[PDB]
């Protein structure tokens, strides 16, 4: 694989039951700084600031109604809202221009609004 180069920032994070710490396992943070050596997430329900590798860190599917940021391609650091989804991919509207594209899900993420 060796494909690390899907980490973004502002998107939600599920914690892998991989994680070593079980206590955040299953649970949601946001990713307020990212490193190529680690990634720093931010846990809801634990209230705290923790750094987990994005091995351990797992990506969000953004509702429809709701804010996404492409995590790959050139559109990468692009935020936009999903105003539908297709079953074979995602077709996502762009926030900036109003424009409509379509992506897959794999490279949407979800945002978090708070």
């Amino acid at each position: 694989q060796n494909s690390s180069d899907w980490v973004t920032t502002d998107i939600q994070v599920k914690v892998r039951d991989t994680y070593l710490d079980t206590q955040v396992v299953g649970q949601t943070g946001v990713i307020r700084s990212v490193t190529g050596g680690m990634c720093s997430v931010y846990l809801k329900d634990s209230e705290k600031v923790v750094s987990i590798s994005s091995e351990h860190l797992e990506p969000i599917t953004p509702t429809k109604n709701n804010k996404v940021k492409v995590i790959l391609g050139e559109d990468r650091e692009a935020t936009g809202v999903l105003l539908s989804i297709d079953g074979e991919d995602g077709i996502v509207r762009m926030d900036l221009d109003e424009q409509l594209k379509i992506l897959n899900l794999r490279f949407l993420g979800k945002l978090l609004e708070a």
